[PDB]
This record gives structure tokens, sequence and C-alpha cells, in this order.
């Protein structure tokens, strides 16, 4: 698969309730909703190593890591975490994440290239999972 691209997003769900569930309090949930409305996603692909760099007005990451690797990153609440993406599938990767310290909600981000020639992003808190779908510019 080639998730190349720069990504514009066309729709996002959920995003307030992930981050109620990972305990975000009311009024920086609200400035959170606001920013992700919009984000910009970059990913570099070549192989199974990937750079993804995401740009909002109150948040940007990069992140790099080569799929069946273990890598650090944060939850979308800014928790350190070990990672480890898998392939599930041919065409969509699975991200587990396991905090360094504390206790917290199991979370996890996946990545799918549609048939479509879309983008699909999941994250995941619990049973609680954010939808955004996106299209290169
Ligand atoms: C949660 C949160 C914040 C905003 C996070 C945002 C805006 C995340 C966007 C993530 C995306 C957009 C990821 C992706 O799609 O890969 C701020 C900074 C207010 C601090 C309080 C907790």
């Amino acid at each position: 698969p080639n998730f190349s691209g720069n990504w514009k997003i066309i729709r996002s769900e959920n995003f307030e309730e992930l981050l109620k569930v990972l305990g975000v309090n009311v009024m920086l949930r609200k400035i959170a909703v606001a920013a992700a409305s919009k984000p910009a996603v970059e990913i570099k692909q070549e192989g199974d190593t990937f750079y993804i760099k995401v740009s909002t007005t109150v948040r940007t990451t990069e992140i790099n890591f080569k799929v069946g690797e273990e890598f650090e990153e944060q939850t979308v609440d800014g928790r350190p975490c070990k990672s480890l993406v898998k392939w599930e599938s041919e065409n969509k990767m699975v991200c587990e994440q396991k905090l360094l310290k504390g206790e917290g909600p199991k979370t996890s981000w996946t990545l799918e290239l549609t048939n479509d020639g879309e983008l699909i992003e999941t994250m995941t808190a619990d049973d609680v999972v954010c939808t955004k779908v996106f299209v290169r510019e």
C-alpha cells in the first residue's frame, strides 16, 4: 500500500467523546475539538517505514516507526506510551499503545487506505472510537 500524501480532512466524528473517556475536562475539550476540525496530515512511506506529521493550530506531532518494531509516542491526550504498529491487513495498520507510567483507558489508533482512494483514521479509548476521513489535497 502507498499511504504517502498530504491529506485533507473531509469528515470528523466523535472526537469529543474520545476525549471525555480520556478524562479531558470540558473547557479543554472545547479548544481541542475546534482545532481538530481542520488537521493536516502528511505521511511519507517507504516500505514498512513511516513518517507521519499531524498539524492543528493547537498541536503538531511527528512520529517515525517501522511496522513490527516498538517505538515511543504519546496518547492523544498527551501521555507517553510505548507503541507497536502491525499490519492488521494489507491496507490497514493498527497501533497498540501501553502507558509508560500510570493506568488509563486502553488506547490505540489505526490507518486504512480505502478502495476509493481515501484514508480512514481511527483513534480508540476503551470502547469509544473517533473516526476521521481524508483525501489527498
Ligand atoms: C486533546 C487535547 C488537546 C488537543 C489535541 C488535538 C487537537 C489533537 C488532534 C489530533 C489529531 C487530529 C490526530 C490525528 O488525526 O492523527 C489540547 C492541545 C487542546 C490539550 C488538551 C488535550
